[PDB]
Parts: C-alpha cells; sequence; structure tokens
C-alpha cells in the first residue's frame, strides 16, 4: 500500500565519494578502482569558467596539483588525463568499496538516483529524471559538482550522470561517466536556454497505473482512444508523442490491472483537458511524470 | 539551485539491516551492537494476527526459534526478550558496521527518511513526516514490516521508527525502537481509523520559504495577518494551529529571506482562501507539508 517518490540506497555509493581540489576550487569525485572522476572545471577559477580552454588550463597541472581526500585520508595521484568534460585521476590504491558498477548514457525520460555531495561528503539522496531537454531539475549548491546520478540493478550500480552546471534558469546539466554532456549544455559560464520541457507521457500513464493498484481510480472513464487521437491532445499539451515502443513498455501494468493501455490513455486525455477539478492523485495535484514504468513494476512488486 | 524531496543517505542504515523469520514469517530487523530489533508479530501467523496474545505465543518460541541472517550469514541468537511491540534478539556478535546511533520518539509534523526493505534486504530510500494523527503515508509492501525510520545529525543516526501496520485505508503505522507504537494503533489486525489528517502549517510555511529562494515568488502578497487571524483560516482549512513557537522556528528563514513570518503567513492564507489558479510552487500543485524549517536550512546551505 502506499506509492511514493524512492531513490535507491544509496550506500554503494556512499563508498565511493571522494573530495577533488585543484587550487582553489573544490568539488566531488567518484572513486572506482583506481580511478577518481570528477568535472573538469575543477581546474577553473570561477573567473576561467566565462572562457576556459580545458587543454590550455590542464598544461599548468601536474598529478600533485590534484588533491584527493577519502573521508580523512589523502589518494596519491600518479596519472590524469581528460576525456571529453571529466577528469580521471589514476591513484595508487584502488577503492575498496568499489561496488560491481557500468557507466551508461540514459535516454530523457529515464530516472536515476542523486546522491548530492558537498566536499567529498554525502548530503541526500532523491529520485528525479532525464528531462526531454535534457536537463534535470536536482537541488545543486555551489560545491555539489561531481554528484552522480545511478540506478541499482541488485548489486551492480549504473552511474548515468554527472553533475556539472546550473543553467541560468535554475535547472541542472550534466554528463554520462565518458564525459560527454547530455544535450547540447557545454561547461561555459555563457547563454543556455534550455528547449521545452515536455512532459514523458509514457511515465504519466506508468504513474496512472500505479495509482489505480493503490487505490486512486476516480480518473478511470468510460472512454477509450488511438494512439494518433491520444497525440493530438499531447501535442496540445507539451506531452511526448506516445509510440508503439511505449504502449508495449506498458505491457505489465496494463496486465496486472486489467486496464487497456488506450482506455489509460482515455483517462489520460480527459485529465489534460479537464485538469483534476481540485482533486488529487497519490497525494499530487498534478500529473507526475518521474516514475517509469520499470519504476512502477519494481515498487509495487518489492524488487530489492 | 533546486529544491527536493530529499533522504538522508542511507548507507549507515543498510548496514544494520537483517532478516528475521519465526516459523513461516519473515521481516526486518536491525541490528545494532549485540541486538537485533523486530516488530513482535514476527511471531505470528496471518491468522494470530486477529487477536494475538503476545507473552503467550512468545512462550511457545526459544532463542534458535528466530533466525537472523545478514546477508548470507546466519547470526547466533543467545537470548530474547519483548519490549513494548519490539522484540530484542541478544546476538552473539556485535553488528561491525554499527554506525553511532540513537534512539528517539519524534512528535508528529517531524519528518524521517525510510529505508524500505524486504527479506533484509534495501529495496529504497524516501523521505515522508510523522502525520498530526500518527500515521505515515508510507510505500510498504508485505515483507516490509521492521523497516526503519531515520535521521542523521553527521555521524549520528537517530532512528525513530520501525514499521509494523497497515491501516485497512492504505496508511501506514509503527513504533518508536522501545517498540511503543506512534498514536492509538495495535498491533492487531483490527478496525483502527485514523484521526483528521491536519496539514503541517509551520512545515507549509517552511515549504513557502524554500520557494521564495529558490525562485518561485508569484505567491508573496501586499498583506498581513496576526497569529490569532491566520488561526481562523488555518481552522477552516484543517491546518494545525500555528504557535509563537513556530514562528520561533522559522526565525532564521524570516531572517534569511527579509519576509516577516506574518506576512508569510498572510500568503498562505490567500494561496488557502484563492487556491494555486492552475500554477505551481516547487514542481508542486498542491502546499507541500514534509518539510520542517531545519529540512529547509539544510538543504537550503549544504549540510552533509
Ligand atoms: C553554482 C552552481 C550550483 C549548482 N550546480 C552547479 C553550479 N556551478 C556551475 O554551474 C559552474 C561550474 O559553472 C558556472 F561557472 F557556470
Ligand atoms: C500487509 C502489510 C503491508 C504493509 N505494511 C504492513 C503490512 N502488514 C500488516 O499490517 C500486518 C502485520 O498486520 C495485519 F495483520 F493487520
Amino acid at each position: 500500500s502506499g506509492f511514493r517518490k524512492m531513490a535507491f540506497p544509496s550506500g554503494k555509493v556512499e563508498g565511493c565519494m571522494v573530495q577533488v581540489t585543484c587550487g582553489t576550487t573544490t568539488l566531488n569525485g567518484l572513486w572506482l578502482d583506481d580511478v577518481v572522476y570528477c568535472p573538469r572545471h575543477v581546474i577553473c577559477t570561477s573567473e576561467d569558467m566565462l572562457n576556459p580552454n580545458y587543454e590550455d588550463l590542464l598544461i599548468r597541472k601536474s598529478n600533485h596539483n590534484f588533491l584527493v581526500q577519502a573521508g580523512n585520508v589523502q589518494l596519491r595521484v600518479i596519472g590524469h588525463s581528460m576525456q571529453n568534460c571529466v577528469l580521471k585521476l589514476k591513484v595508487d590504491t584502488a577503492n575498496p568499496k568499489t561496488p560491481k558498477y557500468k557507466f551508461v548514457r540514459i535516454q530523457p525520460g529515464q530516472t536515476f538516483s542523486v546522491l548530492a555531495c558537498y566536499n567529498g561528503s554525502p548530503s541526500g539522496v532523491y529520485q528525479c529524471a532525464m528531462r526531454p531537454n535534457f536537463t534535470i531539475k536536482g537541488s545543486f549548491l555551489n560545491g555539489s559538482c561531481g554528484s552522480v546520478g545511478f540506478n541499482i540493478d541488485y548489486d551492480c550500480v549504473s552511474f548515468c550522470y554527472m553533475h556539472h552546471m546550473e543553467l541560468p534558469t535554475g535547472v541542472h546539466a550534466g554528463t554520462d561517466l565518458e564525459g560527454n554532456f547530455y544535450g547540447p549544455f557545454v561547461d561555459r559560464q555563457t547563454a543556455q536556454a534550455a528547449g521545452t520541457d515536455t512532459t514523458i507521457t509514457v511515465n504519466v500513464l506508468a504513474w496512472l497505473y500505479a495509482a489505480v493498484i493503490n487505490g486512486d481510480r476516480w480518473f478511470l472513464n468510460r472512454f477509450t482512444t488511438t494512439l494518433n487521437d491520444f497525440n493530438l491532445v499531447a501535442m496540445k499539451y507539451n506531452y511526448e508523442p506516445l509510440t508503439q515502443d511505449h504502449v508495449d513498455i506498458l505491457g505489465p501494468l496494463s496486465a496486472q490491472t486489467g486496464i487497456a493501455v488506450l482506455d489509460m490513455c482515455a483517462s489520460l486525455k480527459e485529465l489534460l483537458q479537464n485538469g483534476m477539478n481540485g482533486r488529487t492523485i497519490l497525494g499530487s495535484a498534478l500529473l507526475e511524470d518521474e516514475f517509469t514504468p520499470f519504476d512502477v513494476v519494481r515498487q509495487c512488486s518489492g524488487v530489492t
């Protein structure tokens, strides 16, 4: 009973967080095996960020200029390299707490947990989604860079995000663990406007299924629709177009509840056209889009 | 930038989770030092829950009937005792992962993180509040009992909740770590209706301050009110009465933003009387009450 915005247990990731300092800049690093991964803007001063030439700034840095501290003990840096927008600091000690891990590049609409950190220390964990405009709506203050996003499948941590930037609009941008930014964002203090933040339709439908499973059913109606008809409404409301791949992914939830995907699409269509009328669904007064169909199945079944 | 429903990093608590089995019932235990704490209804079969006599059911159980497994290794039970609604299983090995800890009994309106577990294994972490009717709105399926709620102050984990029951209305009830239920709930499968779920006024005001700090300011108005005037409106909307103690606790947020507590109360009064008018605050279309003023300061400052 009950449905919550749940993050993955963060222990496996907490054991990887380190502090990285270069000159006067301090941010977070991710220590896996004998490598520490961190944003390359650790080599920048606040003034360098306006127009940084990372290759030129890196020439002035040696291994001893990157101070890496894991808790209260210092790690010895024996090598450094820049891969896209991340720095890889080879250290002389493999992290004894390294979990089984993978680096994945997620698609927009996919969810992940963030372990927000400051100075190598974890402050909290929350669940968010990669928006269709490749931004995330996080909670990051100065010093949180290098905090990571991840998913966990049993004992394997799939790292998908590393925090780099706060856009002037208060939204966040970052990279995968190969240092490639999600979206068109760059690690420069310049005008970078995000595109339309459209709603993740397949996730809203997954969340409506979770609501039916947990008892909130008022929004179920006597109607059905087609993909093309639903999509005309979705376009009008800045919702992502629903495809047959999305319908297929909702198959298990449709099977468990006995509510055809297109019937749920018709419930969603009426909610878009008529609003909630002062009512709530799973404690929310708007349509939630940060639960994937996989998240709904996982939570509704008790996967550990 | 940004404000999220953030849970504490769960690592320190993950290291304490064990599985406890008695007969055919399996739930979660909390292993601290050489004691494993778990709900006493681990000794019950589903049929026993209708009218259990815990003292009588416990007489038929010996140390060897409580199977405690931490990961893949079995713990030897050398003693057992019932304290209120929890069982304390003395084991022969102190948990090497025992963090610095305290057992606290929280007040309604206070928030905490829950590490949802099944079979001694963590599934996820979320933040919730002890409701004014002493229930929590969690996400717990069968097998989640013994999952705990906690707060963390630097390196000390303050355990405040242990999950025991799902009320027929889908809300949750449990105990503190001394085994005393929050509210009037009992560990019996019987009619237990919750009282009015009133809104935690001081937390809504704290969250309005967080919204102003993060840029959402549309709801600020040209009005002020008094405690008695605000409280007439609060009564009408099932909001908890605001006291001078609540005003005092909001002092730091009032000082940081320059918005007097009574002016914020007047903004809240207009939001209650006029609604949001299709608008949102911090991504929510309703007034959020599960952030305490301490949570807002912590998140807005970067406490680790
Ligand atoms: C302040 C802040 C708050 C939260 N996240 C990141 C940042 N920091 C940045 O965006 C820096 C790295 O770039 C800036 F130079 F444009
Ligand atoms: C099913 C379930 C789901 C989530 N939490 C707890 C329970 N379980 C109970 O409430 C049991 C312990 O009492 C019942 F007998 F009244």
